[PDB]
Parts: C-alpha cells; structure tokens; sequence
C-alpha cells in the first residue's frame, strides 16, 4: 500500500469534509456508493460523477482538497477486481447529504488501498 | 503503480531540480547512489542521508518540495529486495552537483515504483 497517497487522501478528506454541509444547500442529496465486492469499479465511476454533481451545486471553489480528491480518483489505478465483477447503476444507490457522501467516499478509498 | 504518489514526486522533483543550483553553492557536491539491482536498499538510505547534508549546505530546511521529497522517502514502503543483495557505502558513490543529484534521485524512485 502506497502510504504517501493514503496520507494525502487523509489530509484532503479531513479538510474537505469539515467545510462542507455549510457550503452546500441542505436540499443537496448525492448518490452514495458502498463497498460491495463485485461493483467497486461501478462504485468508483459513480462517486466520480456525483463529485461533479457536488461541484455545480456547491460553493466549492477553489478547494485544494476537492480537486485533489477528484483528480486523485480519476488517475489512481485501483484494484477493482473480484471473482464475479458486475455493473451497478449510480441512481440505484442511496442518496444522502454531503457529510455522509464524502465519509462513504473515504471508506471506499480506504478499502481500495486495503487491497 | 501508484500514479498519485508518482505524480507528487514528479512535481516535487521538477519544482526543485529547476530551482536548485541557484539555491546551493556552486561547489556543493553530494554522493549520488545509482540503481544497481542489488544495492537498492543502501542506495535509498544514502539518498536520504545526503538530503540531510543538503539541508544544511543550502536553504531547504523549509521548502514544500524538499519536505515532501524527504518525508516521502522515509515513510513510503519500498520493494528494495533482490536475490543477491549487497551493502553499498555512500562515500563509495560518485559525488555530483546538486541538480544531477536530484535527477538520479528521481531515477531511483521511478525504478522502485516500477517494481
């Protein structure tokens, strides 16, 4: 596991998670992927699309943490492999508020480094 | 291959190798370990050790780039292993000017991310 990258994601997820809520409409709801073994690659494509959604509806400019999280998600090469990979649709995930969206985003990124 | 960490090195190396020379005495010299297959581990410890000799020779006691470089090396877990490993001696390497030192250093980190 690349400790250098997990450490930047740690700093970036702490600074980004703290300012949000108050930076977004309470009415903002985002699709929040889980860590089901056979859909991690879907789960990552959906986390990325909805970060974009979080962009256009939130006062997140120009967050150093946000564009670190975002560009990190698109360039890092994760092990998204399993016995039986499947496709999952973004809109079939739960919506939730911003605080739990990145929280779940963190948990997913950690899982990916764990393997 | 951890593209997030490699890009943080790349930028930190470019934003340092290009500023340096100007930031050190023209007569500064450093021992520059190379990438012999069986001396990777040594080569790492001497690189870190001459970073310190460069920390008092020049400014760089601060510097976002220098700290990221230095901290990356002591905390990232490397595959420095071989079938016939050997203990190299830092002062048995070639001494070089500060800019070439960081170039070789960039070459040693690229190699260890390739394996």
């Amino acid at each position: 596991r690349s400790i250098i990258a997990q450490d930047m994601f740690k700093t970036a997820f702490k600074g980004f998670k703290d300012g949000i809520s108050a930076k977004c409409p309470k009415d903002t709801r985002l699709y929040s992927p889980d860590i089901q073994e056979d859909c991690l690659s879907s789960a990552l494509k959906c986390t990325i699309a909805e970060l974009k959604v979080l962009e256009v509806e939130c006062n997140v400019t120009e967050n150093d943490d946000f564009m670190m999280i975002y560009e990190g998600l698109n360039k890092e090469k994760w092990n998204t492999s399993s016995s039986s990979p499947r496709n999952c649709t973004c809109e079939l995930y739960n919506q939730t508020h911003v605080k739990e969206f990145v929280e779940n985003m963190e948990r997913l990124v950690q899982l990916l480094y764990t393997r």
